[PDB]
């Protein structure tokens, strides 16, 4: 119905007012300067001395640097060939368009941006060769993109996306140099020329349904958007400890010496120099200072500030950010115990594996869904109905323990007489599907030898 | 288009606007003089006394330093059974030219800087063979060059290299001495200073693509141009404990000692020689001073300022450095403990080990890249349609635990009898590429033996 | 209950966590206090009296 | 110089193409051109 020109002017103003509201997780992330981290105490003039902390960045890391994808498993009816990774699969195809997009690179930096703004958008296409790409031109370009340059609009209906606009706001971020719209049966592309659009771009595609899909970090079933990682809880104690940390380093510049005073004392007498207020005397360690006291004069002091009256609340403050993070103990409150052993090793990191296998679970259906329209991009028509029942495969997100799952699993196989299949002795111990087809090629070469 | 003339001068500028950002990180690995770090308590003659923070150094070194390069794999057709024997694979090759060009000490060079300053780029020609280099005449040219000395232009669409130019300054000063201009079609060269500037010498290329790879260390998909791993968190954890350090350095010169006092005492009668306003006294350690009392004197001291107080906070300060840095807590103030099991090992060190195995993914990006524009402007034509599925391969970040992984493999391994084939035993004990090859021979050879 | 602590001990810290410093029987005029403002600066740094 | 100023030289052609003398450096980093002292500004600072 209505014109790709205004579709343009809509969507265009949709995604710049959503840049609002993504400054505020970016801020965290980057660690920027916010207001209420600045510590009250510390004098005006001393408040340029900002303290940056860094729990949302160890807790957004902690999460995206242990997932890894590995080949996607699709059922059959009947058939011959289950071992996946023979040379027609499904598997192998849809594994083979991954290697090819680098996705094994562009996947876990865009899991960064999924967490840190709460979406980022897979784009599927088939590349355009008169731009002279270095790609294999037979697979789909697939490629994982930011909110903060792509933008779409989703039924709450249906829980599909409508339409996408695509906007790079070019050098150093002065103005937008093109912009793309995505349509459920056809793509734009304009470049601004000077102040002014070019005339559109365009292509026609296949698929009945725009060619962008959200991996979104869905937290719960009513957030229909999907949410920042870095949730209000994480946002008021990294702010808490940037206060703590200025207070004390500002009482560090001020107080942690103590301040020495005389009372009584006449400074003519003293012969403290009327122009400016001062006398210097040399002050070399052992020297006793013998003043006139005509007064009844005494020395005075005010106290030093205890810095660990402030360190008793940084330690707080860790204890607290380590419990709603659910890092283990020694990522945050390092002053704390140190896992001896593969099973203390479980005992800690099990709140952020649970958090990292419930990841895996979400941005897995984003992935499947992205594979099938790349399927639908490639191969023209319907897909066969097996790839509605297909599934993302992911590494174990624990420290990966050898020895303790090397004789357990070896103890289960007992050279074939034991408990299990040669496979899953394999799976136990985590080679992943790609590394099991060579083991297996590998295993059909000893078997020959002896 | 525009002239090769003017391509220097209307990006040389950027070039040098690019230095005044450089500039800023370099000061922390090189532990420079910073504002920021001078401790506000020190009077202003002690002020010359700089005390530096060696943690964004030890930081980009931990990582640095943990990261190499074993070899590549290129998917074969017709199964995984590729091998460097007659009419050997895609992969000797490769490696034949990374040992050529001594990549495995300038790549540990150069993802240093790529570290430091967010980016590092790599060049790729055909050597001249009228310089009478020591190098193979026949391999391709591969070298990596700092963004202190190289600069490049990337489209912002397409995320692909536009121009580049490399500026080669003076032994020492602020002169040029000679520029060089990458462009798609072509590769040009200058040998004299801004002014006097030769005439071009010339060469034309066979690549659609500057033959110009940025190393860039992308944290996130809205990194656009990777950004500088000393981070604003570590940053301000160095100069916050460089002010800690001068303040406690200036208390141990003027305060670590009691100032010890007369009062009521006239100097007249202590013999103050007024002149000179001191008495020396003989001052064996035993001694008694008697004094006539004066106007009804006593003796007084101001104490001494505890230097533990500014210890508390250093200590508060490396427990921050160390919960953002993900260094293991043996590093920085090293901890009331140490690992004493080959697991507690990989408790430790578990974030370090998945920051490094994750810079080996973006990292391997661009060296793949760089492998491809390699070979096809080395053997000319089109690429491979498989060396787009190419990955490098990493050694295991990790403190290499040999004992725990020999009885596992082992075990494991059973004499032939057990669950994995033998080449898999080899690829866990953690042997390179080259080194299961030469084992290849060395087991043959055995073979004849028995 | 938790959430009530975390802001008293913020604001503790804010405001108390820190000694107080006070002179008594010292005329403003004496010290230099300008009447103006209501304040004096003085060259702080380490060990002066 | 044994036993006054320079006396007229001595000298071999080696018909290499290259000078005769190679660098052990202390590279830091790529831009670190010549190589520097491994005490480092940090440990001169520490030791002071």
């Amino acid at each position: 119905s209505i014109d790709p020109e205004k579709l343009r002017d809509q969507l265009l103003d949709a995604f710049e007012n959503k840049q609002n509201e993504l400054k505020s997780s970016k801020a965290y992330y980057d660690a920027e300067r916010r207001p209420d981290a600045i510590g009250l105490a510390v004098p005006l003039d001393m408040r340029k001395y900002l303290a940056h902390v860094g729990y949302p960045r160890t807790y957004v890391d902690a999460i995206a640097e242990r997932q890894e994808l590995e080949g996607f498993r699709i059922p059959s009816a009947n058939g011959e060939e289950p071992e996946s990774g023979g040379e027609n699969d499904p598997a192998s195809e849809l594994w083979d368009w991954w290697q090819a997009n680098n996705l094994d690179i562009e996947a876990t930096l865009g899991h960064t941006d999924a967490l840190i703004y709460g979406t980022a958008y897979i784009t599927i296409s088939m590349p355009d060769p008169e731009v002279d790409f270095d790609v294999d031109p037979e697979v789909p370009l697939i490629r994982v993109e930011p909110p903060t340059a792509l933008y779409a609009e989703v039924d709450p209906r249906t829980r599909k996306v409508l339409y996408a606009i695509r906007a790079i706001y070019g050098a150093d971020g002065n103005e937008i140099v093109s912009a793309t719209l995505y349509l459920p049966d056809t793509t734009m592309t304009w470049l601004r020329a000077e102040g002014e659009w070019e005339a559109p771009t365009s292509t026609p595609h296949g698929l009945e349904m725009v060619p962008v899909i959200p991996i979104s970090n869905r937290t719960r079933l009513s957030d229909l958007y999907g949410t920042s990682e870095i949730s209000p809880e994480l946002r008021s104690v990294t702010d808490a400890a940037a206060q703590i940390l200025m207070n004390m380093q500002g009482t560090a510049n001020l107080m942690a010496i103590p301040q020495r005073l005389i009372f009584g004392a006449k400074p003519e007498e003293l012969g403290i120099n009327a122009e400016t207020g001062q006398r210097m005397f040399d002050a070399y360690m052992a020297r006793i200072l013998a003043f006139e006291g005509g007064e009844g004069a005494h020395a005075e002091q005010f106290s030093a500030a205890e810095l660990r009256n402030f360190v008793d609340a940084l330690d707080a403050l860790d204890r607290k950010a380590a419990s709603y993070s659910g890092l283990p103990p020694q990522y945050l409150s390092s002053s704390s115990d140190n896992p001896a052993s593969a099973e203390a090793i479980k005992a800690a990191e099990s709140r952020l594996v649970k958090k990292v296998e419930r990841k895996n679970k979400i941005f897995g259906g984003a992935w499947e869904q992205a594979m099938r329209l790349a399927y639908k991009m490639v191969k023209g028509g319907d897909i066969p109905t097996e790839y509605y029942r297909m599934e993302t495969v992911w590494r174990d997100p624990s420290t990966p323990t050898y020895a303790a799952k090397a004789d357990a699993a070896a103890k289960l196989f007992a050279n074939g007489a034991g408990l299990i299949p040669r496979e899953r002795g394999w799976v136990d111990m985590g080679y992943t599907i790609v590394e099991r087809e060579q083991m297996r090629q590998w295993l059909e070469q000893d078997q020959k030898q002896g």
